[PDB]
């Protein structure tokens, strides 16, 4: 359980990473 | 650089899966 | 070109697996 | 949970048939 | 060669919807 | 729905050897 | 870059292949 | 069931280790 927790955590970074650089692909 | 970043976020979400992978397979005995 | 369609879609992908991901930890608890 | 999965498997498409599309796209260049 | 991978990109995105019909299904049970 | 996912896992299949294909055709 | 691509989707597809029978043997 | 659920994952990462090092390629002309 405390391993799913991090691999999740570590998703949600991975979307922010993609999630800026789709803008600066845009801009 | 987006195209580094987009690349950077799904290698970070590619090492969450292997880490959630880890934990159903301890599920499974 | 088409590099921007297949930016966006990686991160559809990453989306869904996202809940993928959140719905399997729901079912293993 | 597992209609979680259902719509993520979902999200997952959408972004399959985007990246389809930029192919198809460098494919005419 | 590129028409071809986005055919079976598409091709793979109509099966996870057919997948996913069939996880909303069992759910409602 | 179980036929559904049946379906489903052959249309990935099929989907996925006209990927395998279409690599062939780049590596060529 | 493209082969590159279009070899990790084959994967992901793969994966997703798996993932969805697993489900399926776990409603069974 | 939740093995190869496991699995999938894994191949999946693998998957997206795959498109990150395509997308680098990309950036870099």
């Amino acid at each position: 359980l405390e391993e799913i927790a991090q691999g999740l955590e570590e998703i949600a970074k991975g979307l922010k990473k993609i999630a800026w650089g789709l803008k600066k692909i845009a801009q």
